[PDB]
C-alpha cells in the first residue's frame, strides 16, 4: 500500500486536479519543474532556465497556472509563471506589486479562496527580517500588497513564522520570536489568524488585534522560556471546523532531553502535549531531530519527523485524537535520510486526504515521493 515514487537525483510538492508538481534542483544547479498525473509514476520533468540559498516555492492558482518564486543570494525578488495552464514553461522574471522587492528570502505561496493566492516573504529592506505579505487577485490577474507590517519586533525582536490557510478558506499564523542572534534566544509561540483574506486578524478567542502584532499585544498559544531549545520556523495546521495545530519541539524545565510537541487550541483553550518520549539529549547552543510536518483530519494527528534515536528514518507519530489516544510511534522508511527535514503535499491532503511526502537523503540522491497510508 505505501509507495516510495521515484522523480529523479538531485543536489516544492503541490496538488491541483488529477496532477502534482514538484520542484527541485538537479546535480547541474537548474531548478526543474516537474509533473505527474496522480497514480502514475511517470514524470514529465522541465530543466527551467534558471540556474542556483536554494530555497523554490510552487503554487497553482485557480486557472492552473504555476507561480513559482526561489531564493538564492537573498536579494532581488525571483518569481516568475508558467506560460499557460498545465505548463511548467516559464516566463521571464516579473516583479509583484515592485515595491520592496529587493531584499527577499523565504519565498512561500498558499492558495486562498476561489483561486486567489497569498504569497509571504521575509523582506530584508529595513536592515532586519519582516514578513510582507502579497495577495494574487485571480479576477483581475494582479498582486496586490495585503501587509507591510505585521508582525513588529520594534527594536528589539526577530520573528520567525509559519502560516497555513485552512480548509474554509482561513489564514493561520503562529510564530516565535528571537532577542540576538543566538538561537538559544528563541522565545515563545504566538498565534493570529484571518478570515478576510489578511486585512484583519484575530486572536483564537475572537478579539481582533490593532495592528501591528508586537510582543506586548500578541497572543500567546504556549509561554516558552529562552534556554528552551526552542526552534523556530516549523509547521502548522488547522482542523475543518478551523482549530489551529502547531508543531515544534522544545525542553521543560526539569529535563535534560528535548521533546517533539503538538500545540493546538479546541476554540477554548491552547493545550499542549508531548509526542514522543526520546532519552537523548541535545542542545541548539547538524541538528539530530527534524523540524516536524503535521497533517490532520478532525483531532486525528498523522506527526512527520526524523531522529537521530530512530536511526534518521522518515518516521510518524500518530494519534486517533490529540485530547485522549495514545501515540503510535513507527517508521515509514527502513533507510536514513540524515539531514533531511519533512515537507509535504498541502493540497493533496486537504483536496483528497492522502499524505505524500518529498523525501531525499539530504547530507547526487534520488528524490523521492512517499504516499503514506493514513486510512
Amino acid at each position: 500500500q505505501q509507495k516510495l515514487v521515484e522523480v529523479a537525483k538531485g543536489y516544492s510538492l503541490v496538488t491541483h486536479g488529477d496532477e502534482q508538481y514538484i520542484s527541485y534542483y538537479d546535480a547541474d544547479g537548474y531548478l526543474v519543474l516537474g509533473k505527474r498525473k496522480l497514480n502514475s509514476k511517470q514524470w514529465t520533468l522541465h530543466r527551467t532556465q534558471y540556474r542556483g540559498h536554494n530555497i523554490i516555492s510552487i503554487m497553482v492558482d485557480g486557472e492552473g497556472y504555476l507561480h513559482v518564486s526561489f531564493d538564492h543570494h537573498g536579494h532581488k525578488l525571483n518569481y516568475c509563471r508558467s506560460i499557460a495552464p498545465g505548463s511548467l514553461e516559464l516566463g521571464d522574471k516579473m516583479p509583484m506589486t515592485g515595491v520592496d522587492e529587493g531584499n527577499v528570502t523565504y519565498p512561500e505561496f498558499y492558495p486562498l479562496t476561489d483561486g486567489d493566492l497569498l504569497f509571504v516573504y521575509r523582506s530584508g529592506s529595513s536592515g532586519r527580517g519582516n514578513l510582507v505579505m502579497n495577495r494574487y487577485s485571480l479576477k483581475d490577474h494582479k498582486w496586490a500588497r495585503v501587509q507591510d507590517v505585521l508582525i513588529d519586533g520594534e527594536d528589539k525582536r526577530n520573528a520567525y513564522w509559519q502560516l497555513y490557510v485552512d480548509e474554509k478558506g482561513t489564514i493561520h499564523l503562529s510564530w516565535v520570536w528571537r532577542e540576538t542572534w543566538q538561537v538559544e534566544t528563541n522565545h515563545d509561540l504566538c498565534y493570529a489568524r484571518s478570515f478576510d483574506n489578511g486585512v484583519t486578524w484575530y486572536k483564537s478567542d475572537g478579539e481582533q488585534y490593532k495592528l501591528p502584532i508586537t510582543a506586548s499585544n500578541a497572543e500567546y498559544a504556549c509561554r516558552i522560556p529562552q534556554n528552551s531549545e526552542l526552534i523556530n520556523q516549523t509547521s502548522m495546521s488547522a482542523d475543518a471546523g478551523g482549530n489551529p495545530y502547531i508543531a515544534t519541539y522544545w525542553r521543560s524545565s526539569d529535563s535534560e532531553v528535548p521533546q517533539y510537541r503538538i500545540v493546538w487550541n479546541d476554540g477554548k483553550t491552547w493545550h499542549n502535549r508531548q509526542v514522543t518520549d526520546r532519552k537523548t539529549p541535545f542542545t541548539l547552543k547538524m541538528i539530530p531531530v527534524a523540524r516536524p510536518r503535521i497533517v490532520v483530519e478532525d483531532g486525528e494527528i498523522f506527526y512527520i519527523f526524523r531522529d537521530e534515536e530512530r536511526g534518521s528514518r522518515v518516521s510518524m507519530a500518530h494519534t486517533a485524537d490529540v485530547a485522549n489516544g495514545k501515540w503510535i510511534v513507527t517508521d515509514l522508511t527502513d533507510f536514513s535520510v540524515d539531514a533531511w527535514e519533512p515537507s509535504h503535499d498541502t493540497e493533496l491532503w486537504k483536496k483528497q486526504r492522502k499524505l505524500n511526502l518529498f523525501v531525499q537523503h539530504t547530507c547526487p540522491q534520488m528524490i523521492y515521493v512517499l504516499e503514506a497510508n493514513t486510512n
